[PDB]
């Protein structure tokens, strides 16, 4: 095991919980994984693959994006910080999409899993572009109940860093779908105290959190840093108590170590 494996096996150590990351660096196709192969509850950041696959649709509906949809009162969930904006009004799928993506809005999700045909079409837009691994098997808020040994839900941390390559990097998507998906996970806001607070600074990073029961904490980004070809890093991080409090901070110390090595 490498000196970087070391430090985060020391880094799940400290923290009590059980700890996935998996790093691409694409300038050699180098990967660094831990527990890069178990599964983890993906919890929001499988909103990536739900508007990645409208995103998909897109590529045939040209103006699938604009396409309004209605926000009724029964839609509401546990979190909705945009859709609760616009109750008895509409919303695109632009704008589902970048509620999803950018302020982790479930009643978005929701939207965006029912224009798939249900989280049955999610799945399928992952098995499609190679993701065997990708299991989604229900709506928000209920996928998030993070159960240890549940496979609902779940992907690993390997199969989630080449997917978001694909989707972000390479060709899963056309050109303005890709170009779409990067702005959108450039503007997250939710992700300040995740990956991106254990980068430095000077590197442009999109990404998309979640958490969930169990302390449930994950992150996964693709990271642009200045004049280096880009990296694909996913963090997930799960721990032994129903009620265990989110811990960003493992997830920032990760990147940070990865950014190390
Ligand atoms: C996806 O991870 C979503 N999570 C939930 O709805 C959970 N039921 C939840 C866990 C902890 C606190 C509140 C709700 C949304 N994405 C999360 C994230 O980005 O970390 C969230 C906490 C903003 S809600």
């Amino acid at each position: 095991t490498s000196a970087v494996q070391q430090k985060l096996a020391a880094l799940e150590k400290s923290s009590g919980g059980r700890l996935g990351v998996a790093l691409i660096d694409t300038a050699d196709n180098t990967q660094v994984l831990y527990r890069g192969d178990e599964r983890f509850p993906m919890c929001s950041t499988s909103k990536v693959m739900a508007a990645a696959a409208v995103l998909k649709q897109s590529e045939t509906q040209k103006q699938l994006l604009n396409q309004p949809v209605e926000i009724k009162p029964a839609d509401l969930v546990n979190y909705n910080p945009i859709a609760e904006k616009h109750v008895n009004g509409t919303m695109t799928l632009a704008e589902l999409s970048a509620a999803a993506l950018q302020y982790s809005d479930n009643t978005a999700m929701n939207k965006l899993i029912a224009q798939l045909g249900g989280p049955g079409g999610v799945t399928a837009f992952a098995r499609a572009i190679g993701d065997e691994t990708f299991r989604l098997d229900r709506t928000a808020p209920t996928l998030n109940t993070a159960i240890p040994g549940d496979p609902r839900d779940t992907t690993t941390p390997r199969a989630m860093a080449q997917t978001l390559r694909q989707l972000t990097l390479g060709h899963a998507l056309g050109e303005t779908q890709r170009a779409q998906l990067v702005t959108w996970l450039k503007g997250n806001t939710t992700g300040a105290a995740s990956i991106r607070a254990g980068l430095p600074t000077s590197w442009t990073v999109g990404d998309r959190t979640g958490s969930g029961d169990y302390g449930t904490t994950n992150d996964i980004a693709v990271i642009w840093p200045q004049g280096r070809a880009p990296l694909v890093l996913v963090t997930y991080f799960t721990q032994p108590q129903q009620n265990a409090e989110s811990r960003r901070d493992v997830l920032a110390s990760a990147a940070r170590i990865i950014a190390e090595g």
